[PDB]
Order: C-alpha cells, then structure tokens, then sequence
C-alpha cells in the first residue's frame, strides 16, 4: 500500500478486500505460502 511514506486515503476498502487471508497469515505466522501474490494484487488494486 505504500501507506507509510504516502498518505493514500483509500486503505479501508482494500483492507476489507483481503481481510480474512491476511488475518489467517497473522494469527498463524507459520505459513508463508502465497503471500507475495497477495501483496502484488493489493498493490495493483491500490494503484488502480
């Protein structure tokens, strides 16, 4: 999201978009499968 340097005021809906996947990663910090493509998808949605 580039949320730190840049102040894009759209993060609410994107967070709502990948909420459950991200919290599955968080509460289970063991698995790293498929995280990078989610990052790229979020970046694409954000720039669009």
């Amino acid at each position: 999201l580039d949320a730190f340097e840049h102040t894009c005021p759209t993060g609410r809906t994107i967070y709502d978009s990948v909420y459950n996947d991200l919290i599955n990663y968080l509460a289970s910090p063991d698995q790293t499968e498929g995280f990078d493509d989610l990052i790229k998808n979020c970046r694409e949605q954000h720039e669009a």
